[PDB]
This record gives C-alpha cells, sequence and structure tokens, in this order.
C-alpha cells in the first residue's frame, strides 16, 4: 500500500503529463483529445486494463487528490484534477505555460 502510492508518486514526477484513466470514459477520451490538440502525448495508466490493481491505484489515487472520478490529470507532478478542471486551466491561459514549465514534450 505505502509502495504503491510511492509508486504513484514516482510516476506523476518522471513524467510530464500523466493521466489516470479508464478506457471507456467519456471525460478520459476527452482529455486525451485535448491534450493530443495541444500537441502533448501523456503517460496514460488505464485503470480498467490492469485487472486488480486499478481499484487499488484509485484508493491511493484518492488519498493523495481527493477525488475518486478518472480521468485524474497530474502535469509536472501536480495534481490538476479532471477533464472539466483541466479544460477551465485551458480556458483561463493556465494549461500551456503549466505544460511548457512541465516540458511536456512533443
Ligand atoms: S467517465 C467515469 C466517471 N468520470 C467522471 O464523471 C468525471 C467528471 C469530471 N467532472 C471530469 O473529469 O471532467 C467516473 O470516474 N465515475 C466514477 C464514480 O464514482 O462516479
Amino acid at each position: 500500500g505505502s509502495r504503491l502510492e510511492d509508486a504513484v508518486k514516482k510516476t506523476v514526477a518522471e513524467n510530464p503529463v500523466v493521466v489516470y484513466s479508464k478506457t471507456w470514459c467519456s471525460y478520459s477520451s476527452e482529455v486525451k483529445s485535448l491534450f493530443k490538440r495541444l500537441n502533448v502525448d501523456p503517460l496514460v495508466v488505464e485503470l480498467d486494463e490492469l485487472g486488480a490493481q486499478g481499484p487499488q491505484i484509485q484508493k491511493v489515487l484518492e488519498r493523495l487528490t481527493g477525488q475518486h472520478t478518472v480521468p485524474n490529470v497530474f502535469i509536472g507532478g501536480k495534481h490538476i484534477g479532471g477533464c472539466t478542471d483541466t479544460v477551465k486551466l485551458y480556458r483561463k491561459g493556465e494549461l500551456e505555460p503549466l505544460l511548457s514549465e512541465a516540458n511536456a514534450k512533443k
């Protein structure tokens, strides 16, 4: 449990943009599209493709972020929120500078 938390923390530190996702979730597909449009290639972890580990990672995500929904977006090692939250940062003009500070590749 503490190792899983540690692994999540490393994941978000190793990658400019991380999206914890589920393949079927429209909001997740939507935030992935936004990143595609902004020429970012995030690390996408599909919780529904992880079997038993999926619910385990989500437990950790809820502890670290306060959020129980997907997508769970991180940029530059920092929790952003979900699709709607990410889109808010975009509309406000704050998203691209964050992606730059995170050195988002592509
Ligand atoms: S599609 C799966 C569900 N996601 C959302 O409802 C995300 C909405 C947010 N406002 C956003 O990301 O934009 C989901 O995670 N359902 C699980 C549940 O417990 O409701």
